[PDB]
This record gives structure tokens, sequence and C-alpha cells, in this order.
């Protein structure tokens, strides 16, 4: 267990760099940003937002099980563990957002520009908030249609970062399960991919580094258990 906590903590440290840096800078999101960088950021984000959220979890689990090389009986358990891992992560994210009631960077701008209180905006039904955001943004035209539609779709609170929990958890599961087999390429790729998603969430005016630094911390604490259980129940990572 001691190892799982250190291993994943090293990977957590590497992901934490990006939001800690974006935090210290005191960077504040602005609209109609670098068009080429926003399309690139959004597509990175598209690897994690549903339905592609399930596809990625599956593709990743498929590659994970393939590396770990478990039996049919163990494979089943490895899926149940990882599925639970990513599902507890998103379940934590919700029973926090609703309690902290933090607004999103696009919402603060959209409601400040339409001189509508952000607190009264969040008083509304998530359905009618999406109805409002579709109608208010249609007046902007400066914002691209891919992002404009993604905004209506999302709405809701910002603290902590859901995408950066899915993505951070998978890069952390890579250090927690594929580092004893020493599969560096996967660990490195998944770290960069998760970091890009964390980057993408700031770039599209959706989250604060506060959400990312806390979301990485939760993903770590959850993965450090999930990978421990996976070792005890499924079997050793190493033969
Ligand atoms: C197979 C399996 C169990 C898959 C799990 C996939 C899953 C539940 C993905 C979450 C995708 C999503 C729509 C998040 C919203 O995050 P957010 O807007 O609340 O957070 P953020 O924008 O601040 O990052």
């Amino acid at each position: 267990m001691r190892s799982i906590a250190r291993r994943t903590a090293v990977g957590a440290a590497l992901l934490l760099v990006m939001p800690v840096a974006v935090w210290i800078s005191g960077w504040r999101w602005q609209p109609g940003e670098q068009s080429w960088l926003l399309k690139a950021a959004f597509w990175v984000t598209e690897t994690v937002t549903q339905p592609w959220g399930v596809i990625t979890h599956l593709i990743l689990f498929g590659w994970f099980l393939w590396c770990l090389r478990f039996r049919i009986k163990a494979a089943f358990v490895l899926f149940a563990i990882l599925a639970a891992a990513i599902l507890v992560g998103q379940g934590v994210k919700s029973w926090i957002k609703d309690k902290v009631q933090e607004p999103r960077p696009f919402v603060i701008w959209l409601e400040k520009t339409h001189h509508i209180p952000v607190d009264e905006f969040y008083t509304l039904k998530r359905a009618e908030r999406g109805n409002l955001v579709k109608e208010q943004l249609a007046e902007e035209k400066n914002i691209p249609q891919y992002l404009r539609s993604h905004w209506q779709k999302e709405t809701g609170f910002a603290f902590p970062s859901g995408h950066t929990m899915f993505a951070a958890s998978w890069a952390l599961l890579a250090v927690g399960l594929l580092w004893p087999r020493r599969r560096t390429l996967t660990i490195a790729i998944l770290l960069v991919w998760a970091t890009g998603v964390m980057g993408s969430r700031l770039l599209l005016g959706m989250a604060w580094p506060r959400d990312l630094v806390v979301a990485t911390l939760i993903s770590w604490a959850l993965v450090a258990v999930a990978t421990w259980l996976a070792q005890r129940i499924c079997g050793p990572l190493t033969p």
C-alpha cells in the first residue's frame, strides 16, 4: 500500500503543476480567445465529455487489462473496481458543487454582460438555465457554435472539476497499475492527455485552478484506494 500512495502521489504532483502555475499567475479567462487553440482545446475536452466519456473509460480499461494481463475472473473485478473508481469520483464532484455553489468563468461573464445576477441565474432550473444561455449567447455571435452549444449543455457549478477528475484519475490509475510493469509510454501519454484536458477546461472558461488542484487531490485519494483494492482482489501487477 505504502508504494501505491507514493507512486500515485508522484503522478498527482506532475498533474498539479499546471493548475498551481495557472493559479499563481492569477490568470482570468476572457471570451473569443485564440480560435485555433480553442478548437484544439475543445477536441481535447471531447475525449472526456459524454458519450465519449464512457468510450474512453472502456478503451482505457481495455488497454489497462491488456497491460496488467489478468485472468477472466480477475478482469471482471478490475472492471468493477475502475468503474467504481471513476463513478465515485463523479459522485463526489456533485455532492460538493451543489454545496459550494461556485460559478463557472463563462457564466460570470455571460450574466455580468447581460446584467443578470449570477446568484439569481443559479436559482433557475438547469433546463431553463440552458434555455437562457442558448438565447443570451445567440446575441454574442463572437463565440463559436461548438463552444456556444457546449455551454448551454453544461451550465451548473464549477468547484471541483469533473473532466479533470475523469482524466486525472486515469493518469493516476496508470501510475497506480502500470508503473510496476514499467509501462512509461502509457503513463507519460495519459499524464499529458489529462494535463491537456485540465488546460482545456480553463481555456473554454469552465473551471478555476482551485477546482483542478482539489479535483486532482480527490482523484489521487480515490486512485490510491482503487489501485490498492485492485492489487489485493485481482492480483499482483508484477509476475
Ligand atoms: C464507463 C464509465 C463508468 C464512465 C464514466 C464517464 C463519466 C461519468 C464522465 C463525465 C462526463 C461529464 C458530462 C462531466 C461534466 O463535468 P463538469 O462540467 O461537472 O466539470 P468541470 O467542467 O468543472 O470539469
